[PDB]
């Protein structure tokens, strides 16, 4: 009841060059602080690597699979192969205390144990087969409808949206 509130960040989403609303995301600093902090810093747009700002502003959701998940966060290569973190390079899986038990959760994408970077996915549905494999670190607390809007975008090969689904702007609440 008197516990400090988790940090909250926002994503202003654009689909096909048209703004479609804001998603407010709570980051679980009280469960996975290191993972939450990595994400928070990339939302500010003020975090710098070698003097150059890196973050989610302008990044794409390169893969949208309705009834499953939406992946994005690759501000490095913009195609799902990019890796970066505030710790420089891939970082360890903090813990798997939280499960992919509902739609709207934020979880870290990876390419195996302890390969977390900047990429993440938002669950469109529960997906327990990812439990213990991906670190859950946040969830949409306002504007879940925007996630549903993204979910319905027409996709092409490998479920890449046919229209740009971008993080037009982001930052902290």
């Amino acid at each position: 009841n008197s516990s400090p509130v988790n940090p909250v960040v926002f994503f202003d989403v654009s689909i096909g060059g048209q703004e479609v609303g804001r998603m407010k995301i709570e980051l679980f600093a009280d469960v996975v602080p290191k993972t939450a902090e990595n994400f928070r810093q990339f939302c500010t747009g003020e975090f710098r690597k070698d003097g150059v700002p890196i973050g989610y502003k302008g990044s794409t959701f390169h893969r949208v699979i309705k009834d499953f998940m939406i992946q994005g966060g690759d501000f490095v290569n913009g195609d799902g192969t990019g890796v970066a973190s505030i710790y420089r390079g891939p970082f360890a899986d903090e813990n798997f205390k939280l499960r992919h038990s509902a739609p709207g959760l934020l979880s870290m994408a990876n390419s195996g144990p302890s390969t977390n970077g900047c990429q993440f996915f938002i669950t469109c549905s529960k997906c327990d087969w990812l439990d213990g494999k991906h670190v859950v670190f946040g969830k949409i607390i306002d504007g879940l409808l925007v996630m549903r809007k993204i979910e319905n975008v027409p996709t092409g090969p490998n479920n890449k949206p046919k229209l740009p689904v971008v993080i037009s702007q982001c930052g902290e609440m």
